């Protein structure tokens, strides 16, 4: 089998893509964030708590003749930018683009921080990283993907990304018509849970390439490029009038910039990010100061290809036994 959906931005800066997903019987379709760098799928429910739903579709178990309460299950999660729900669990029926899985725990939530509740357009994530990062206790349940492998032409999933334009989550086939050039693939630990890996090194516009082991995460779920502070500083030091600012929380430039590009290596392959792709707009509405799509990862522990990055390439989630990753241009 295979499936395929398109992905769209949630709004004009890119800052997150929603994918059409059905779940239950009849089919209820809520626009899930897939998200590479989590391993939970969960949604607005009709046991979500009712201050804290602002215009998100929700999904209601019991008008689905297939969901079933998953007896004593919960859930909890809590992601890098501080953002967190909870709830109980149901398996129903789920299909994305045509691929449909039974059985799939639907984590229900009964509350949501206040970031999940100020977005109306993503309705729940739908989480593609390693299932031994998924919370349901007191049994860890598996991912989308996890319980699709086996039925797959082949284990693997595809992001491509937009910019400012939709994209195409694929399951089960690598489209060869959707990137130029050819796929290198990389090597992946799963130590984690992440699809982590270890870029070759990188370059600032046309700059020389500078050959350096980044180990980072590959996450549809993150907005941003986080990379270390000495790369990063590199990057903006191109970009007059830009600093740093602790009040913003990152790196600011004049709106006015032209960003130069950045690029990152995938073994002796290239992927060139464009700098329009850094640019995320005015700091706050109708300001002339921007905020930067390239950020420092001090602090946070890990670094993160996001969407930035992601979105410049198209990208293999190789799930066979040994699991890799692949980048193409585009």
């Amino acid at each position: 089998s295979t499936g395929s959906a398109t992905t769209t931005p949630i709004d004009s800066l890119d800052d997150a893509y929603i994918t059409p997903v059905q779940i239950g019987t009849p089919a209820q379709t809520l626009n899930l964030d897939f998200d590479t760098g989590s391993s939970d799928l969960w949604v607005f429910s009709s046991e979500t708590t009712a201050s804290e739903v602002d215009g998100q579709t929700i999904y209601t178990p019991s008008k689905s003749t297939t969901a079933k309460l998953l007896s004593g299950a919960t859930w909890s999660i809590s992601y890098g930018d501080g953002s967190s729900s909870s709830g109980d669990v149901y398996t129903d029926t789920v299909s994305v683009g045509g691929l449909t899985v039974t059985g799939q725990a639907v984590e229900s939530a009964k509350k949501v921080s206040s970031s999940f509740t100020e977005d109306s357009t993503i309705d729940g994530l739908l989480g593609l990283a390693f299932s031994t990062l998924n919370t349901v206790s007191p049994t860890q349940q598996k991912t989308f993907f996890d319980n699709a492998k086996a039925s797959l032409d082949s284990p693997v999933f595809t992001a491509d990304l937009g910019y400012h334009a939709p994209g195409t989550y694929n399951f089960g086939f690598i489209d060869t018509t959707a990137y130029t050039g050819s796929i290198t693939y990389t090597a992946v630990s799963t130590k984690q849970g992440f699809w982590e890996w270890t870029s070759t090194g990188y370059a600032v516009g046309s700059g020389t390439f500078k050959s350096t082991s980044i180990d980072g995460i590959a996450d549809t779920g993150t907005t941003l490029l986080y990379l270390p502070a000495t790369v990063v500083s590199a990057y903006w030091a191109q970009v007059s009038g830009a600093k740093s600012s602790s009040s913003v929380g990152g790196y600011v430039f004049p709106c006015s910039a032209t960003l130069p590009s950045f690029t990152f290596g995938v073994g002796s392959a290239r992927i060139v990010i464009p700098g329009d792709y850094i640019d995320f707009g005015p700091i706050s509405t109708g300001s002339s100061s921007c905020f930067g799509g390239i950020q420092s990862s001090a602090g946070i522990g890990i670094n993160i290809f996001g969407d930035v990055a992601l979105k410049a390439a198209f990208v293999v989630f190789n799930g066979a036994t040994t699991p890799t990753l692949g980048f193409a241009s585009k």
